[PDB]
């Protein structure tokens, strides 16, 4: 039987003595909060806790709050440096109610990290019976058991009687294949994410660049567009060196380049099909690396 | 044949139009007017003032409205108009996903169809409706779901009322939720509407945001929250200072379908928070503007969001 | 608290297995049959819709336990032939009882909440799956395995459940329940009405047996907008003129089978479904056959219901 | 400029026509058959497999304009019989070309655009439909009249264009095109597979139809994970002991129907038909059927292909 980590976090999720039928498993506690409340310093740890220990197991599962889950799940895709499975996993329901999700997801989970053919495929996440990419993977509604998908390019496989058929796999670099090394980092660059709308204020936008944040993603209109305010804004804080990301609020399809906003005039990234809090994930990255919006828009055509 | 009147307010898609489509003299007798030029990403509430009115003031001069405008704000406009207009008579926005110079633009058929939705006798008393890809949607519930789809606009909790096939509705459904001349909201007599403003959350969420507006002494925020509207710490912090001290605060999230609930993780009634249900930040920004020119106090403003 | 009845038809003491029922109804449960749904059939249907309008003044609403292989045909059936506006709700389970995270146990508490709730009344019959009250016309199983299988794909759900509360949104326009006039209240049996399956190089040898046979009507799941295969065509357009009913559904899982696309129904004495896919078309074609013959009198009954 | 041959077979969809095709290729066109992709057969797919790999060192790629009712079957069985490995790509429109918005001129345009890419090299026989790359076997159409109708239902598509570029990515992992067995060089005709629909008291005259006419194979369009009627199991169990072969596919629209459920395949000598859906299965059938009639041989098959 393969030896599984379980790495907890928190989230609402032995009780599930199934487990010993397909793993070893052994697990430690990271952290215990709500996903609402996941930060940087978790990022971090957890990053470096699974790089330090990858040669000591043969797969790991991180348990989570659902509600950032796709936001670390990003994020460990990007800078950890493991190969073998890593599978994130929630519940939607409390462990103590009717019909509770999370025993049959952890099993999954479990099912998923002890897969040889999981490997090389970036960290996963693991819900209702699917095996999701951590790139495109995100929670679609608000309550539903289902609310876990790739909402642009789709599952890489589903989990049957404790068998995966995986169909498919992300193109996009991954894991080792990135350039991301945060072994010595004790905090991240400063991103945050502003939202347009009618009759959008400024002021957020403002008090990001006043308070000199390294980065920006704007969840804009449509196909990355942006209220007049907040592009002015934006426009006079990246000739000052900040780092611009458009995304979109939108929930599927890319912010393109070459459509109705002039990136290279302001300097400006477009995230593709990255939504807003996936953007942060990897614009705080790039800003590891460089601070010049071609190498981050070529970033962003890669990862 | 119906008289149709078009109002232009900018986006992709009025003799220029009209004559773009000459099967709309097959179905309707349309006139109409460019009410402004903008581009949907600057849509704002001197624009959406101006609209109400001028439904409200010409419903009797026509027996239908189609409004062309931009597709980022369609969702927002739309809902504001379904709560402020008092004509019940057929109002249907429309825009296109697609340049009118670029092959296959779906511009001169979605004009039709919209035409088509304002002619039918069976669109009034359905509220605001948008019509888009062959497909009735209600103002409340449709959103833009992805960023270049023709296909785009979709009712994404409760579905559509009606689906249009050559030139013909087949009405199922419709909104259940109070709206046009059935809403206390009446802005007839407004220039400005209450400030509300939109903060995100996600992982290490800056609280910078929402003390900016805080700090402005806005009206109202609507926060996207993360899943069924919860809030980073620092932005709990803010937010709960904010509602204790003049400025509404209403629970959304940044998840694209289903409601943020009353009795979930956050006790609104110990923070004075309103939850938004099905209503997007956006459109519960469009609510929280209405509900803040008839009240301040956060248990009406909930009934308001439970009922509108 | 009100009284419910669970009539259990088969598929995967509920007080006892389900003790937070006792919060909200007065439940008592009788076995109608003990069938998988796959084996689903009209005497069943006859049964429960008989018993269901027998039983109307005796309790204040019902749950009806099925399998969700055909739970969307008997569901259909029901809301055409339920005379109860009581709420009649169904429900199932995508997963064994006995298994990890078993959706039965929630299913059928929102059902009862569903089944408890007044507003629920004048709907037509429902069926209740992941927290979600969906019209028994629309509602169809999606996916082979998903606990989230349910949807109604053309119009979407009446309400969502949430903490046992349901906030509805919508009611189906399409007359149901004591607003039909298909009444089985004296039927041992339905008319025969078969379905056939449209594909590239499609044998016509399954529209041949049943015209052979004597079917009533005969339902095409068709390519498309409700097109047929030329050998399909050649034998429904015959079957048609000599006295067996047609409807033209699609094997397309969402939209319509629409008058005036590529078909003329009117010339070939066909019926379009409209969003009514395969197996439904079958219950309102059985059910229309109960009262006419007439093409274009059965075209208005699937305009209506 | 690449070198693109269009064969056309029919359905809604010229340089003229579309005179942006000269920014990105030469095109070049030939007329196979002009017929309604509803009355598609074994006839039109032989030819196309043959001429395009007869005709593959001629040009850089293929575009095939096809009805869309049955699309979705062509580019399955092109998938599994071409062996050229440049691009071949298969395009329709769902309005016709004189309406109002047509969408077959933008849809040729990115099929030309896709099969120019030499990155669409290697994946197998691709759907380009609606500023969206699919591939031949998970690609469906799943409404009867969007614009958007051909969805990946189960893995999603492989790439999105946006102004005449791909980002790519997906690859489908089946195997496809020049790594299969399946070889029609010599077939002049196909092993005969029909399908049978299942439902509430589904007759067994279709099944037993296809028997009577010594069918090589039948496909079953299940209820929820590949389930039968009664009726239906016992027909098909007692054709299989004769040879027949039998494939549990479902009429659910997504999913697969999978082995160890509810039927026990090895017993009955049945196949399960995984996440093809029925016309997509026959496919796959009558190819297996090329090579093997034994049910393990064609299960191995129904899990590689
Ligand atoms: N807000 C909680 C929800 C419960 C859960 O998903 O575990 C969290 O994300 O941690
Ligand atoms: N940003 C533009 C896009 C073009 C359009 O949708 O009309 C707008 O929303 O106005
Ligand atoms: N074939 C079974 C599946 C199990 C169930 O849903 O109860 C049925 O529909 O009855
Ligand atoms: N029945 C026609 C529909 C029109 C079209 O898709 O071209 C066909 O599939 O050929």
């Amino acid at each position: 039987l393969p030896n599984i980590t379980i790495l907890a976090t928190g989230g609402t999720i032995n009780a599930v003595p199934q487990l010993k039928d397909i793993a070893n498993v052994k697990g430690e506690q990271v952290v215990n909060i709500g996903s609402q409340d996941m930060n940087d310093n978790v990022w971090l740890t957890l990053a470096k806790k699974i790089n330090t220990d990858c040669d000591k197991t043969d797969g790991f599962v991180i348990t989570h709050g659902t509600d950032t889950m796709e936001e670390t799940a990003y994020f460990l895709d990007l800078t950890v440096k493991c190969d073998k499975p890593v599978v994130m996993v929630g519940a939607m329901r409390p462990s103590t109610s009717m019909s509770a999700d999370g025993p049959f997801n952890l099993y999954n989970a479990v099912v998923t990290a002890a897969d040889k053919a999981s490997a090389n495929r970036g960290v996963l996440v693991v819900m209702n019976d699917t095996v999701l990419d951590g790139r495109d993977v995100t929670k679609t509604n608000t309550t539903d058991v289902a609310t876990f998908k790739s909402v642009n390019y789709g599952p890489l496989g589903y989990i049957h009687n404790g068998k995966i058929d995986y169909q498919r796999t992300p193109a996009r670099k991954h894991t080792s294949d990135t350039p991301f090394d945060v072994s010595k980092l004790n905090e991240l660059p400063k991103v945050g994410i502003v939202y347009n709308y009618a009759n959008a204020s400024d002021l957020p936008a403002k008090a990001l660049v006043d308070a000199g944040y390294d980065g920006i993603v704007s969840a804009g209109v449509g196909n990355g567009n942006l209220y007049k305010s907040v592009f002015d804004t934006l426009a006079t804080a990246a000739k000052t060196g900040t780092a611009v990301v458009r995304s979109s609020r939108v929930p599927t399809g890319a912010t393109t380049q070459d459509a109705e906003v002039d990136d290279a005039k302001y300097g400006f990234v477009a995230s593709g099909t990255l939504n807003p809090q996936k953007a942060r994930v990897l614009l705080q990255l790039a800003l590891t690396q460089t601070k010049d919006p071609q190498q981050i828009q070529q970033i962003f055509n890669q990862y």
